[PDB]
């Protein structure tokens, strides 16, 4: 087998691509292109030092093998992984090739109050994608509308698992306005439904058009979240393993859950009603993707049989200390085992 590659400068880089990949331009290392094997145009992800260190080389292999394992109209799937590299010997590069979508929900929704059908159709896929994620024991983490890309249909792709900063987190950043609160305040070891509470914030976003909780730091947001759905009950206190988290919320002067219906004016009942049931503070009494795919607010679009899970994924590998070299030919592997779908 083996195609032919051949080399263009890119922005900085060197990408070298098979024949079949034309008119690439750039994009971010990304690159628009077009497959004339398939038809389809792509988005091409070039991992810059993809083994540079061991905290890189995990990170790489955890990559490759989490879009190998995704198989879903709504989650960022692989339609080919390459290396012009001949072996293992000079194996250095990672070419990671997806479906293009062209823009995210930030670059489509941003201050922008949309139709309820709308606002149905991006959940239900995010849900739709999520029930197929958190079945293959698999959480995002780091959900927000820069990690959906949505095409003109308004068809979603989810994107970018939190594979890997304090920085990058700071201040009046959407980098945490979607982040819950057990896991932006470290109040234990966090459940799958932490990306519940994102799709509850990005849904409030997307019907009231503003950032559901746009706090200016970790603390202001809490403060502004707690407001919105009460300060924690006794039962929820014991279950934050944290002296220190547990001692500062018990500082906090308590107060009642408010009403929803007066937070989202004019809003579908139905959907104040999910909202309700995904911006609940104790992450073991919300709503699973599963339990909200049959409710009532998608019931034009509810389809038990168009909702498939995932084969297992074995994670095994994150509870494993490896070298460089070990992790590369674990990611080499990989590469060179590929198959594309039909
Ligand atoms: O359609 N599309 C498809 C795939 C991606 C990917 C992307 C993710 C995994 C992969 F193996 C290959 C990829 F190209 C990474 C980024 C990165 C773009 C910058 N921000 C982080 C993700 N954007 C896109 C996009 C995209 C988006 Cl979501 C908005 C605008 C333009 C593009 Cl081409």
């Amino acid at each position: 087998e083996r195609p032919t590659f051949y080399r263009q400068e890119l922005n900085k880089t060197i990408w070298e691509v098979p024949e079949r990949y034309q008119n690439l331009s750039p994009v971010g290392s990304v690159c628009a292109a077009f497959d004339t094997k398939t038809g389809l145009r792509v988005a091409v992800k070039k991992l810059s030092r993809p083994f540079q260190s061991i905290i890189h080389a995990k990170r790489t292999y955890r990559e490759l093998r989490l879009l190998k394992h995704m198989k879903h109209e709504n989650v960022i799937g692989l339609l080919d992984v390459f290396t012009p590299a001949r072996s293992l010997e000079e194996f250095n590069d990672v070419y990671l090739v997806t479906h293009l979508m062209g823009a995210d929900l930030n670059n489509i929704v941003k201050c922008q109050k949309l139709t309820d059908d709308h606002v149905q159709f991006l959940i239900y896929q995010i849900l739709r994608g999520l029930k197929y994620i958190h079945s293959a024991d698999i959480i995002h983490r780091d959900l927000k509308p820069s990690n959906l890309a949505v095409n003109e249909d308004c068809e979603l792709k989810i994107l970018d698992f939190g594979l890997a900063t304090d920085d990058e987190m700071t201040g009046y950043v959407a980098t945490r306005w979607y982040r819950a609160p057990e896991i932006m305040l470290n109040w234990m070891h966090y459940n799958q439904t932490v990306d519940i509470w994102s799709v509850g914030c990005i849904m409030a976003e997307l019907l009231t058009g503003r950032t559901l909780f746009p706090g200016t730091d970790h603390i202001d947001q809490l403060k502004l979240i707690l407001r919105l759905v009460g300060t924690p009950g006794a039962e929820l206190l014991k279950k934050i393993s944290s002296e220190s988290a547990r001692n500062y919320i018990q500082s906090l002067t308590q107060m009642p859950k408010m009403n929803f219906a007066n937070v989202f004016i004019g809003a579908n009942p139905l959907a104040v009603d999910l909202l309700e049931k995904m911006l609940v503070l104790d992450s073991d009494k919300r709503i699973t993707a599963a339990q909200a795919l049959a409710h009532a607010y998608f019931a034009q679009y509810h389809d038990p049989d168009d909702e498939p899970v995932a084969d297992p994924y074995d994670q095994s590998f994150e509870s494993r200390d490896l070298l460089i070299d070990e992790w590369k030919s674990l990611t080499y592997d990989e590469v060179i085992s590929f198959v594309p779908p039909p």
